[PDB]
């Protein structure tokens, strides 16, 4: 189309129903009740993520909101996606080592006041304002990573497959707040089609690359 970021929606549309189908496929079968847990989740992370990014490339997502005096574009349907996803994400992480429900309650807590103040960053037509709601997103992030590091005799299996969820999680997840600060939501520097291409290679990895890791390791079965 005629958005010159529809490519990276699209591809990323694409790569998310894949991924669905082949979760959905893969979990067919399974019977392990913990096993279920980790597919289910991981099925449904970026089956909402499809389909939010489909509305990102239909042009449902997308709202312009007013700032610097300029019409900006702004995919909100990513925080719908993300309000869901990151805290199911989180859930992965959180069941693999079988954390306390306080420290489960605390982690889903801290990322939704993440995505929900990145949100109001995002819509927030007082540009100075936007990276106040910026920072304290990514000091809930900072808590999140804080907590995944600090927060927690499990099984080697659990550990090691814990050790590299965690260490994907904490890369990729870091970079979210530099893509939007550096991209069309923050300061502008980053046009927004390299903005959507990030945003969408991290997406991908941190919903199918991530499932395809955690799907694989024998650390979901009881
Ligand atoms: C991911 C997999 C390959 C990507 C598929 C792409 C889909 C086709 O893109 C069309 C855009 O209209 C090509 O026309 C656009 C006109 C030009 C043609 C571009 C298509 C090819 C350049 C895409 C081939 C894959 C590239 C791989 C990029 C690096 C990869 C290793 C991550
Ligand atoms: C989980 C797991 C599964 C997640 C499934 C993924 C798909 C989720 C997509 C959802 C997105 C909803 C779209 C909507 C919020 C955006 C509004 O845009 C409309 C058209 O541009 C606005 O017109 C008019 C506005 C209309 C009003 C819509 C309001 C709705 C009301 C429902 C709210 C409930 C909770 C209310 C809290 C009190
Ligand atoms: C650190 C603690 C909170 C920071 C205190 C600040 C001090 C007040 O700032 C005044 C500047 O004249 C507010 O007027 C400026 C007009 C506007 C009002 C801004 C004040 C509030 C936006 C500051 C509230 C704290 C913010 C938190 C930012 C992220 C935090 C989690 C790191
Ligand atoms: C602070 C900036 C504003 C934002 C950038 C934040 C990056 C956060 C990544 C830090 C990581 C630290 C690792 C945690 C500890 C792990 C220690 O494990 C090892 C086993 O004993 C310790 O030895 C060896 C430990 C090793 C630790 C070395 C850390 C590396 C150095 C980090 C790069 C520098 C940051 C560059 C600044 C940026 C603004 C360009
Ligand atoms: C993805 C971007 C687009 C490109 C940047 C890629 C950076 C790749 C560096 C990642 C490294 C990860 C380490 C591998 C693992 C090692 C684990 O060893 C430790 C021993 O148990 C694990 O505990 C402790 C493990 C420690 C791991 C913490 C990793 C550090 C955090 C990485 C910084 C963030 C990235 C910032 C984004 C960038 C765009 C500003
Ligand atoms: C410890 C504290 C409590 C943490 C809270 C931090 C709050 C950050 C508030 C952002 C504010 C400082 C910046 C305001 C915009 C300022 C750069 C430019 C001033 O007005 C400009 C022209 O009149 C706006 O046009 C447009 C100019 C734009 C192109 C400039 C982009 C703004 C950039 C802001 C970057 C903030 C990050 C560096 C924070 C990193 C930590
Ligand atoms: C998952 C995918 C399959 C991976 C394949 C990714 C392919 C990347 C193709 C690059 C393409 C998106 C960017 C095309 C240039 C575009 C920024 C500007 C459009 O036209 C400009 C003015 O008409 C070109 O002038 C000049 C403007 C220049 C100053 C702009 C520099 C371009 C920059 C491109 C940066 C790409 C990296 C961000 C990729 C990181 C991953
Ligand atoms: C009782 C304790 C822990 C601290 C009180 C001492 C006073 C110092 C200020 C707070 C410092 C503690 C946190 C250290 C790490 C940081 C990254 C602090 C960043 C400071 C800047 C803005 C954030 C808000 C703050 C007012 C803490
Ligand atoms: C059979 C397997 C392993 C995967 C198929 C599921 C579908 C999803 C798409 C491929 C995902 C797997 C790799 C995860 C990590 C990444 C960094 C993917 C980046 C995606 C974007 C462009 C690169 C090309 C791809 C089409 C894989
Ligand atoms: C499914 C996709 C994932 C894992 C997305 C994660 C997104 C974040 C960690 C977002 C973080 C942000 C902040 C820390 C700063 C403000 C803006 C955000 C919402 C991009």
């Amino acid at each position: 189309t005629g958005r010159p970021e529809w490519i990276w929606l699209a591809l990323g549309t694409a790569l998310m129903g894949l991924g669905t189908l082949y979760f959905l496929v893969k979990g067919m079968g399974v019977s392990d009740p913990d096993a279920k847990k980790f597919y289910a989740i991981t099925t449904l992370v970026p089956a909402i993520a499809f389909t939010m990014y489909l509305s990102m490339l239909l042009g449902y997502g997308l709202t312009m909101v007013p700032f610097g005096g300029e019409q900006n574009p702004i995919y909100w349907a990513r925080y719908a996606d993300w309000l869901f996803t990151t805290p199911l994400l989180l859930l992965n992480l959180a069941l693999l080592v079988d954390a306390d429900q306080g420290t489960i309650l605390a982690l889903v807590g801290a990322d939704g006041i993440m995505i929900g103040t990145g949100l109001v960053g995002a819509l927030t037509k007082v540009y100075s304002y936007r990276f106040v709601w910026w920072a304290i997103s990514t000091a809930a992030m900072l808590y999140i990573l804080y907590v995944l590091f600090f927060g927690f005799s499990m099984r080697p299996e659990v550990a090691s497959t814990f050790k590299v969820l965690r260490n994907v999680t904490v890369v990729l997840w870091s970079a979210y707040p530099v893509v939007w600060l550096i991209g069309s939501e923050g300061a502008g520097i980053v046009p927004l089609n390299i903005e959507t291409l990030l945003f969408m290679v991290l997406d991908v990895s941190a919903k199918v690359g991530f499932g395809l890791i955690l799907l694989r390791s024998r650390a979901i079965f009881g």
